[PDB]
């Protein structure tokens, strides 16, 4: 909500829109189903691409939200022609609001 940025990246050899709305939810090619749904509280941190590389990619440290494990996820953002400049928007949204949540979810 308002942290709405739209990234299209490669997840699991899937290319898709990569969305960031509270959870961070990324959905594959012509589908309307999200095929990484995962919330703020089940983001323990992430790596992104340094900028400077041709393969821009974002990755994702699943905290487990009860009903699963901790899980990596990677989307690849190195088949988007935007892939940088939307990385580092969906990044720095991503970042600030799964630390956002956090700020009323853990003392710190």
């Amino acid at each position: 909500m308002g942290d709405r940025v739209e990234a299209l990246a490669i997840f699991r050899k899937k290319q898709g829109v990569l969305s960031i709305d509270s959870r961070l939810k990324w959905t594959g090619e012509g589908k309307t189903t999200p095929s990484v749904d995962i919330a703020f509280d089940a983001i323990s941190n992430l790596q992104t691409t340094p900028a400077s590389n041709p393969k821009v990619m974002i990755r994702v440290f699943i905290v487990v939200k009860e009903g699963e494990d901790p899980t990596s996820l990677v989307f690849h953002f190195t088949g988007t022609p935007n892939a940088r400049e939307n990385c580092d928007m969906i990044t720095n949204e991503l970042r600030n609001a799964i630390q956002r949540q956090r700020e009323g979810s853990q003392s710190k």
